[PDB]
């Protein structure tokens, strides 16, 4: 059948339609899959986990732990994972904290690739990518269609925006705004994911607009409330810019610069 | 408590208490000590002695050979403590006898997913190993060590009492206790003050130990010259001494 | 007997007669294993790959999956590994892409330690060490003798020259000639593994002439087609010099500086 009888099943967890879970993997209490979902073999999840439809994790993954601690502390804590989500080998994610979310929370179609670390509390939207070895410390909010290089560190609180790079090896400390690209340990602002808005078919006008915010926000030499104001017009415009500006806007203690 | 879907070697010795996870491995010469939980998917390789009340989670390599080229089969060892919790995919390999034949680990360790403590490693007690910390070998983690997600440590590096490491480091040499140090290379930055007031130290032995700082990075001494210096506030302050002597046992230079 | 009853061999799995394979395994369909090759427990192969002779596999690596880029479309690509292999802990292997070749490449007596990662349609040599948490993006060429050391991150089509060396952390976006040393994120060239050539019993007046070909193309000003003509003299005279010249030559993201 589809659920391989050298897996573990607990009598709490539940399976809908199509579920396919493959050998030694443990399906613990309180775990949740949805309808068409394939866990491959030797994976360990753990609840109280909510996985949506139509997802994929590969074997050596260890979904819904919890956050490491010298003595075990705080639940009930949650995971929530929706659909058509892929989750390569050896994927760590842990549930949240009773102080903070009490809930891990990612979307729909995000790419989490081998190695990746999904950290306490986090959440992550639809349509990102987490490169090999990329570690969410905790707290952090990943934004949709941002992309997170092979072994980029995100520091516990900081929002990536959406549509924002960081290159492999990149240390994040402070906020990424929307559609910046940032680089190194510790990160610095290159430009903006150009390349990325044509991907999304971003008409021309809204490219050259997202430029000059850019521009308004890191070199002329403006507090960030007079660059607010400055965008206040584009972002009416466009609502490309209103994001960006809405990233900046959101940030109380900064933005990587 | 042994889950009959794990090998349990004839020769590997376990307490009563003990809680060995299913498709786990308990290889030769391992001894595991009561209260231990060995979670599903550890593979365990001795001659290893674990001590009690330690949690090892799914995936960990722990006692495994070094593939170091100057390891050649030696009957090497590794020792891990009490209250330890080794997370998700730690390798953990045993010593060579080029240097002490044994790998060890003190109390009290929180050692995080993908870590790796190269053969002949000694970790002492209340030290933090965060996600994918990699010691290369012979390098001595003194109590209370902090080091961040993706910390590499050098071979025979020593990482001082107290001392933190932000994320992304890579030290090549000495790190003093109680001294942070971020970057690639690795500097010195500040004191850990929080760890100072985590320990509830003396306000006095952490102004000592303030000055102590100036006088090693920001007086233009040089090593022998600021030895001399603190070997007062040492003499009066057990925690400068730790400090000092940090100093001192660094023949390989300190991170600057 | 040598395969473990808890192992799963697919039907379609060719093993030669004396291959070990450790419980809870997976030999999957159109894997081939050659004659000594010792596969350990917990470990994953998949299809179609072709392992050689005297190889070791550590548990938790995933042999031949499929590469998540999403350029692939579940074509029939292949990965070959050579012989005399060490495959450490945990290492993540994917065959290759129909946009190139099909075909990842492993050749003979290379060393690759825990976490390691060898990204779709790399090809690595013979003799090459990966250190911990190196990681291969995709379309990278590891060439004889190279040494990667700990947690070293290579961009997608870059050339790392034979006999080359990259310290702890190093982050490589473009090509690192043969024999060349680089540290850094980004990489830096920092001299020649002269204690590597004097290890592998290279000629003083091969290294001389290497210490002279190092200068001409970093350290007099030229661009890459000024070095390239100055080499041709010292290159005709020496291999190693025209396999350094060669590396430089074939450098499609230009080389590290
Ligand atoms: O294209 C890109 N270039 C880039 N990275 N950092 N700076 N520039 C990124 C990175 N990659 S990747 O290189 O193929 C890759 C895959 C596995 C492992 C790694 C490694 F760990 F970094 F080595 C890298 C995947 C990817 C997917 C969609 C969009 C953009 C990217
Ligand atoms: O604060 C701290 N490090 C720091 N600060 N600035 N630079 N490095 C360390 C690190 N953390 S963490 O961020 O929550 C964490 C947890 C898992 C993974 C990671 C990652 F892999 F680095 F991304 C980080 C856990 C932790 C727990 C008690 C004491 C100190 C720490
Ligand atoms: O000797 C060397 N020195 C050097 N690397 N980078 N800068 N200097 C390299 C690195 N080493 S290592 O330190 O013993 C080692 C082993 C496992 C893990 C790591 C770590 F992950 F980086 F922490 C390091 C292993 C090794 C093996 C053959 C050839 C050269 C090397």
């Amino acid at each position: 059948s589809l659920i391989d009888p050298r897996a573990i099943i607990d009598p709490s967890a539940r399976l809908a339609a199509d579920v396919q879970v493959g050998p030694w993997s443990i399906v613990g209490a309180e775990v949740e899959i949805g309808e068409g979902t394939v866990i491959g073999p030797h994976v360990v999840l753990k609840g109280p986990t909510k996985i949506g439809k139509h997802n994929r994790i590969y074997q050596f993954s260890s979904v819904g732990e919890d956050t490491p601690d010298l003595k075990y502390k705080g639940e009930p804590t949650r995971l929530v994972i929706g659909d058509h989500n892929v989750i390569r080998e050896g994927v760590t994610i842990h549930r949240g904290t009773v102080q903070d979310r009490a809930e891990t929370t990612i979307g729909d179609h995000n790419l989490i690739m081998a190695y990746a670390h999904i950290g306490h509390d986090s959440v992550i939207g639809n349509h990102c990518i987490l490169v090999n070895n990329t570690a969410l410390a905790g707290h952090v909010h990943v934004d949709d269609w941002a992309i997170l290089s092979g072994y980029t560190l995100v520091h516990q609180y900081c929002r990536i925006g959406a549509h924002s790079f960081s290159g492999m090896g990149s240390a994040i400390g402070k906020d990424v705004p929307a559609y910046v690209t940032v680089f190194g340990n510790p990160a610095e602002a290159r430009s903006m994911n150009f390349e990325g808005m044509r991907r999304r078919g971003f008409s021309s006008e809204a490219i050259h607009a997202l430029r000059r915010a850019y521009k308004v926000v890191y070199r002329q030499g403006h507090t960030v409330e007079e660059a607010l104001a400055e965008l206040a017009e584009s972002a009416a415009q466009f609502p490309e810019v209103a994001v960006f500006r809405d990233s900046i806007q959101s940030a109380t203690r900064g933005i990587t610069r």
